[PDB]
């Protein structure tokens, strides 16, 4: 209940710390199923410096707004596009929703001209798509053509091509690093289909965008295509600094091929900004720029390939103990086949091991973020073996 | 451009500080038109403690999730509802969008049963509504019936009542503290109309919700109704800690009358959370709870009525200098009539005074947040007099 009298700073901080003590902490070897991790320590100072900024009012924070533009330019350069137009937004969800808004407004323009027989935008989406695409469908009344996945759990490119011939398609979604298994759709083929048919293509690289460009060749697999960025001519890319960019939440990224896409993000206010949010942090842009500058490609390569080394270690231990990984890992994600995954996950949770559950297959998914070290993997294998005894 | 080699912490921090130096700062007497201000200093420690939490994964942060529930309960108690269901979200925009989603899904349920002749939800919205309502309309394909405002710039209640008889209405929006003038719609009458016709009513108290409950009686005006909360039976209320709650961005609030509204926030994921965002900060809930506890009603009353004292001072000086305020202030907002407001605003901006421009009237709007002190108001009056000479 709200009280008349205030309390002391010592009282309220001690209470909050008690609540914090009930949380898990990334560095304690409990969290195995999350795509967030410890932030780069430098970002704590940056959050402090930029706490009292608001990119919803950029005319008041000219320098913080410039840092957002510079963060976007660095991400754009990483993705092979020196002219990208974009924003440092609240996360991959808002990023994906903005792309969907752009796809919808391109369709709206067509409908206004009689150039579309679709009463709602028709968008081809793989069934591996993150839940944010369902939030967008539900809110924006989109019509999704769900694309099946092949045996390697990547989108069926022939289905997409056939569907594009069969229907009037307003967008195609490809995923560069799926949530459950870390697989990479064949963006190169999808972008060829999209370009040939003049269809908008969005790449969801929320997770993979800050991993794929840094992978050592020994982790790359023959036959797997790792191309996903603006070198393929795609229209937009979601990329999430607060996942494998080690930035504090909220630090999401949305990049469009060029500034011509901005007009399709406009909103008509008859009695009255491209982001969905209004008031919004300025420290995400500052952190995204600073972390990429501080690390350079070299520093991020080191972190990414350390994670991959621990990922292949876990893969190795899993097989050595007769567990069946769903696939040989593509990114720093491994999943364990198990018909009894629901209950094994709950048994793991009761022993202090928190994994996530897949949807496209009966399995436990582990995300080997930088906080997962070899000793945590050893401890995980012991606890799981025991659960199975 | 992205570089191979990293840089030192000293290099990147000094660069960021240079960019920060180009920003305005709330405490420097430049910012007059914003509803954000300096955060309560205790929140810097809280942000640090809770930086590495994620309410998108509450199973991993049980204590931070409890603090969100406690923050919501304190806001609910402030709004006369000990059973409110809600969330500490990214801001008033996401809060308003979630309410609109709820209104739409109530309508969808009716449509599924043949109980609605509306092909889209029809929502009565005053023309003073914040831009976030237009974002919701554009994204969710809502049909708005724009309600006119009366001479006191509050919604025309008779129009709403007539419109509700004339049409099948799926929602009503009332504003408790408008963006441009700080006026309070007659929520009591609107809630009576809504209850009698079984129409969902949402109250946008993003700004007013943390001001109105704390106003000293000398600032209240005869004939103005200050009732706006769940004591009126309304369905939902937006309230923004990162405005007059002195909390860091992102700290927005959405409260529903009870937990029965949660099901209308569900999203059907055939191949797979009530917030729009996924990954999201945990420090907003911690800060909202802590600031309300630390201040108590007493501490917030002091800040609110200090602002009102400075608001009426500015009002007094304005008239003393023959400027025409749009209205006698209701909340800590005053606006200055001026046919030449566009250019006067730009002249003010070139002299370091940043105000905002109204849409419903030709005027400059000043928000007297806690960072505005008597000497800033004196300086503002001198600069404006000079601009007029």
């Amino acid at each position: 209940n709200m009280q008349e009298k205030g309390v002391s700073e010592k009282e309220i901080l001690e209470e909050l710390k008690k609540y914090r003590s009930l949380d898990l902490k990334y560095e304690d070897g409990n969290i195995f199923g999350s795509m967030c991790s410890n932030v780069l320590p430098i970002t704590r100072k940056i959050v402090d410096i930029f706490l009292e900024t608001n990119l919803g009012d950029p005319g008041l924070f000219k320098g913080t707004k410039l840092l957002e533009e510079k963060a976007v330019a660095l991400l754009g350069s990483l993705l092979n596009n020196k002219d990208a137009y974009g924003h440092i937004v609240s996360g991959g969800t808002e990023a994906n929703l903005m792309a969907l808004r752009c796809i919808k407004n391109i369709w709206r323009e067509k409908r206004r001209k009689g150039l579309s027989k679709n009463e709602h935008p028709k968008i081809i989406v793989p069934i591996t798509a993150h839940f944010s695409f369902e939030k967008g469908r539900e809110m924006m009344d989109l019509e999704y053509i769900y694309a099946p996945i092949k045996e390697d759990y990547t989108i069926d490119e022939k289905f997409v091509k056939d569907a594009v011939e069969d229907y009037d398609v307003d967008g195609i979604i490809g995923i560069a690093g799926t949530t459950e298994l870390g697989t990479i759709d064949n963006i190169e083929e999808l972008s060829k289909i999209a370009k040939e048919n003049n269809i908008y293509i969005h790449v969801d690289a929320a997770f993979g965008g800050l991993v794929i460009p840094f992978l050592d060749d020994k982790y790359k697999k023959k036959g797997v295509n790792y191309k996903f960025d603006f070198s393929l001519g795609v229209d937009s890319i979601t990329i999430d600094p607060h996942k494998m960019g080690h930035c504090p939440i909220p630090s999401g990224g949305i990049l469009f091929k060029d500034i011509g896409y901005k007009r399709y993000l406009d909103v008509d206010a008859p009695y009255l900004q491209a982001t969905i949010l209004g008031t919004r942090v300025g420290f995400g842009g500052a952190c995204t720029y600073a972390v990429l500058r501080y690390l350079g490609r070299e520093g991020q390569r080191k972190i990414v390939n350390e994670c991959m080394e621990n990922t292949l270690y876990l893969y190795k231990k899993l097989k050595e103990n007769n567990f069946k990984p769903v696939i040989e890992p593509i990114l720093n994600i491994v999943a364990i086949e198990d018909e009894d995954y629901k209950e094994v996950c709950k048994k793991l949770r009761d022993r202090g091991i928190y994994v996530s559950v897949c949807n496209c297959v009966k399995a436990l998914a582990i995300v080997v973020m930088p906080h997962i070290k070899r000793e945590h993997i050893d401890n995980f294998i012991e606890i799981l073996n025991s659960i199975k005894r």
